[PDB]
């Protein structure tokens, strides 16, 4: 028999200059489980990679290149963008193979994200929480941790996608023989979860033919929405600026609304803070803040080192990924979204956004 | 041969205490062709009537009375809504068959706008001008007038859907099995216009199977803009309010920002005047206004009474028509719209367009 929630639990960064506790697994304890436990490899995925900026993040290291030198098969993904720390990082593990990934060379937007870490098909997070001191130590995060090999087992085959997009000779990333040849294999999409757990992958073009694409399943499950729609991300504006034009996209910004308006569902968003060089947030702002009045949508605002992606439907699907709701990233970049359906599962996050919608550093938004 | 542009031309109301000045057929001089030139019948349909509301209306009206006496058949279609005037208008001309429609017995929100003439199978009107006296001589309006039999004849076909509905025993609006067997025909879509002229219908439950949904004509034109697009409507929010409780529809909106963000659409907006009763108007007028600054965006607000419904795409499409682009009109009422990609017909309507934005009736939008 399978485990409900497939031994799954939730693992956050709470810095000491912030107000937010809890009981749950820290990510310096869950980064230390699974070095300590780990026997045959470990493999790390995230945008950047700058472990030496905190005090903790700097431990972690060590213990990694502890494990590096006691014969343990350590690759850290990172995207090309976070190239700069590389010749401190190899100087500091030269055991610990590190490597650069570019998803998207034809057009050159698609970003690598993770996020997460996957260890001996056994033990694996996935989360908000970079290979960063920042994401360990100082910077809010929210991830899963499971001990369950099946479930461990289906992360790393994200890895075996992503690895395939390294910037040496002959790859899925420079040729196109050897991208049609990857098997982007899936043992558990949203059809058939295991213990109540799945995962979706984005971009699209990264799907193959199993895997569920993250867009439609974030659509699906805000559409389907009867009561309560909970949101902690970084932006839920329906438009982004990729270098120099702006990028319009309100497939999620309007399943919200959608769920408001014509459904009456009840909805709460904790956002960062809008900026006035970009005005084009206010009027974003102005339109969610009147929506506020007769209709049963809040908007919270954290000015926070916050990288915390959360989603609450119904109080029976949590949705805790690495991208933000908004078109550059659920079009463009290579992430893993952990979704679950077990109550006590979310149950958890449950008590994690009212936390957070009650702190000191959550203010209502004020126009 | 076909002619081009299939014998059409601009049909429009310039009211004497308006500034609106052109030498095209009024709504007087048309509705009076129609009339002297019938000889077998002349069908008429809008959402009310009431002609005798003002002193050129009255004289359609006894134009129309003097046809039904000399044998003329008339039937005059309106919504079962527009029925207090109907004893009214019987007393004075009982020889006019009408008829009121009720073309959603399911939900009852669907709405008859019409809007239109016809008339022999030979001669057609077809705008937002209805049988009132309003729309005849106070209110401004737009519309086409065309004497090319194979036009008009498509346009009876849109009458014949319409008058099944009427509100008497077994019908269309009483039975399924007498509306299941309605031949909803039309001879020309956009895949076959005549002359480049084609209608588009409304809505999707009488749409049969071979007339074009206006909903996908107009979107698509939307989206497959290049240069200008130049709108004027009643509104173009992406929420309305049927009876009680608010109803959520961006399609339209969305594709006109859409074409504006992505792809450097210059759109020139004339809708009518905000309203602080429903502050969520002046959000989406805030986000509108917003998009002026950089976008090549522009909204200017008139207080006039207007029913002009007219889009028009890059110079070469035409879209006239009697519903406004909102959520409740393109997917409940239903109507009849004119489409054209004539250059010299686009060519007036760009004339119409240009004089109407630069009227004094016509203020930027302030906020």
């Amino acid at each position: 028999s399978v485990p409900a929630g497939a031994k799954c639990r939730l693992v956050e960064t709470l810095p000491e200059n912030m107000d937010f506790r809890s009981d749950h697994l820290t990510t310096f304890e869950c980064f230390n489980e699974i070095i300590t436990l780990a026997k045959k490899y470990i493999y790390i995925a995230s945008f950047c990679c700058n472990p030496l900026s905190t005090t903790r993040g700097a431990l972690i290291f060590d213990k990694l290149k502890e494990a590096s030198e006691k014969g343990i098969k350590i690759i850290v993904l990172l995207d090309e963008r976070g190239k700069r720390n590389l010749g401190e990082l190899q100087s500091h593990c030269p055991d610990i193979n590190f490597i650069t990934v570019n998803i998207d060379k034809k057009n050159n937007v698609g970003l690598l994200l993770g996020c997460f870490w996957v260890s001996d098909d056994e033990r694996c997070y996935v989360g908000n929480a970079s290979f960063t001191g920042g994401s360990i130590h100082t910077i809010k995060t929210l991830g899963v941790y499971s001990d369950y090999p099946p479930l461990a087992t289906d992360l790393r085959r994200r890895f075996d996608t992503f690895k395939a997009f390294n910037s040496a000779k002959n790859s899925a990333a420079n040729l196109a023989s050897a991208a049609a040849a990857l098997p982007v294999s899936t043992a558990y999409h949203i059809k058939n979860p295991i213990g109540g757990v799945f995962f979706t992958d984005s971009p699209e073009h990264l799907l193959g033919y199993s895997r569920d694409l993250d867009t439609d399943v974030v659509i699906d499950k805000l559409k389907s929405a009867k009561t309560s729609i909970d949101i902690e991300h970084l932006a839920i504006v329906p438009t982004t600026r990729v270098d120099g034009n702006s990028y319009y996209w309100p497939d999620i910004y309007n399943s919200i609304i959608e769920a408001a308006i014509n459904r009456g569902v009840k909805i709460r968003l904790l956002v960062g803070n809008w900026d006035k060089n970009d005005v084009y947030s206010m009027a974003t702002a102005r339109s969610l803040d009147e929506l506020c009045v007769q209709n049963d949508l809040s908007v919270k605002v954290f000015t926070i080192q916050n990288n915390t992606k959360l989603l609450i439907v119904d109080d029976e699907y949590v949705h805790i990924t690495s991208a933000n709701f908004d078109g550059t990233h659920y079009q463009n970049h290579g992430f893993v979204s952990f979704n679950s359906i077990d109550k006590q599962l979310v149950s958890e996050a449950k008590k994690i956004f009212e936390r957070d919608w009650v702190s000191s550093h959550s203010k209502s938004l004020k126009i």
